[PDB]
């Protein structure tokens, strides 16, 4: 089963309809190939010579089955037919043979007739290669044609909770991210919610009250995937049709906007008046903050099958510390993004470091978590888990949710294992975090589950939201936040 295929680079046309000539939605790699040339022969037939078609991305959810295909496109500008050229040892039959906007199609129509009409005369292998000959200074595209002729999921546990936390309020916020593997979460800052719908709605909530007191729209889907950050009184949303925005806290109103190299599926960071993307196409990527401009931009490398992404970094004093595949953590210096050292730490994806404090944690599918030297990049100790998606570092310990949410409680020194707890196997859950001193996630079924600290017990078990959640809890300011798959978005209370 697939998810999503998207298209990015694609202003001519709208992105569903391309790919609804697709064979490919269906439920492999020989396929896509035979749909890449269904891409260009429709651009082609367009007039769109010099297209190109500069990265395709084979992309897994952590669920283990949910294929994500991106076809990054740079597209050409409009050529038209200057004239026609027939040349080659047709020989006698040059005028028989030889007797608007450029067809890829029509050309190659061409050349089957000009193939075929030599197989009447007993020509049986005969080839022909037409190359549009262009000038880019007045647009115009001269056919050539040469040619030779022939010779001739494990259930929920029961609970005794108290605590009963509650739900203080909800607000709906559209459709929200839905089955899409998205990052799109609530962030709060000095009193407000941001929350967005994959769709593009983006609505700022009172967080003692829950009220909208902002709302907007960015679209022709957003698909909005990497957010929500909040940072010097913007709000930085990254979508997958590979734009990122900048809003006002005040108004919501866009303080810029940014064509970016690819899907922007990470939330963005922002130390040192700067936004750091990772983008599908393994590109790491620093930006302005008022003005969104690109001031460097690193390709970490990608493989074939990857994470559904991407690795957003840490910042330790004028460095970026960033993982995601191809399996293997990358320090880079803020300007201008200078690789100091790349580790290799492991399907071996990975996620976000934390740094506390030179010394660095990562994460990758499968194993392993590491614990890094910051400035040098070796290895002061590893394990054999994983999975892709967050785990926190309070005290001397370190709170993860596993491969197959698992959760484990390993010291900051060791990974020597303190407890474990492991009856929530395969209910895809989000990543931890503490509320009250109490560990609290979410699931696709609906609950969030309170496990304490000390021992792996849970001390609560809450059902708020039958849609799902699958990203991250919000914790910050004695408020805990989440949003569903149906994107409503909840404020919890004890």
């Amino acid at each position: 089963e697939i998810q999503q295929i998207n298209i990015v680079g694609n202003h001519a046309f709208t992105t569903d309809e391309l790919i609804s000539h697709f064979q490919l939605r269906d439920e492999q790699k020989q396929k896509l190939a035979g749909d890449l040339e269904t891409l260009r022969s429709y651009y082609l037939d367009r007039g769109y010579a010099r297209f190109n078609i500069d990265s395709t991305q084979v992309s897994l959810t952590p669920d283990k089955k949910g294929i994500y295909v991106t076809v990054n496109i740079t597209e050409g500008d409009q050529y038209k037919l200057s004239g026609v050229e027939v040349s080659g040892n047709l020989a006698g039959h040059s005028a028989e043979i030889e007797q608007e906007l450029y067809n890829g199609t029509k050309v190659t129509k061409m050349e089957d007739d000009i193939k075929k009409l030599l197989g009447r005369y007993g020509y049986a292998y005969p080839r022909v290669q037409s190359m549009p000959e262009i000038n880019d200074a007045d647009k115009t595209v001269k056919l050539r044609v040469n040619v030779d002729a022939g010779n001739r999921m494990s259930p929920l546990p029961t609970v005794e909770n108290q605590f009963t936390p509650t739900t203080a309020w909800s607000t709906s916020v559209g459709s929200g991210i839905g089955n899409f593997y998205s990052n799109l979460h609530p962030a709060l800052a000095d009193n407000v919610v941001y929350a967005a719908d994959r769709a593009g709605l983006v609505k700022a909530l009172n967080a003692d009250d829950g009220k909208e007191i902002w709302s907007v729209s960015l679209a022709e889907p957003a698909l909005l995937s990497g957010g929500v950050t909040v940072s010097g009184g913007h709000v930085y949303i990254g979508s997958e049709k590979a734009q990122v925005y900048a809003l006002n806290t005040s108004d919501g109103t866009v303080a810029w906007q940014t064509k970016v190299a690819g899907e922007a599926l990470s939330r963005p960071v922002v130390s040192d008046g700067l936004v750091l993307i990772h983008t599908s196409n393994g590109q790491l990527q620093a930006l302005n903050e008022a003005d969104g401009a690109v001031k460097w931009t690193v390709n970490l490398d990608m493989p074939s099958l990857s994470l559904r992404g991407e690795s957003a970094p840490t910042t330790a004093f004028g460095a970026a510390v960033v993982g995601g595949d191809n399996g293997r953590v990358s320090a880079v210096l803020m300007e201008q993004g200078q690789m100091i050292w790349q580790q290799r730490i492991s399907s071996d994806v990975d996620t976000t470091p934390v740094v506390v404090n030179g010394v660095v944690f990562a994460l990758a599918y499968n194993g392993n978590l590491t614990a890094l030297d910051l400035r040098s990049g070796q290895i002061m100790w590893k394990r054999e888990l994983g999975s892709v998606n967050d785990f926190i570092v309070d005290g001397n310990r370190i709170y993860l949710v596993d491969q197959n949410d698992r959760v484990m409680a390993l010291t900051i020194d060791g990974g020597v294992t303190l407890w474990t707890q492991s009856d929530l196997l395969h209910r895809l859950l989000t990543s931890p975090v503490l509320y009250n001193g109490n560990l609290v996630v979410g699931d696709s079924e609906g609950y969030l589950h309170w496990i304490n600290v000390e021992d792996g017990r849970f001390v609560a078990q809450q059902k708020v939201d039958s849609s799902g959640f699958q990203t991250e809890p919000v914790a910050a300011d004695g408020k805990l936040l989440i949003q569903a798959k149906d994107g409503t978005v909840y404020s919890i209370t004890r």
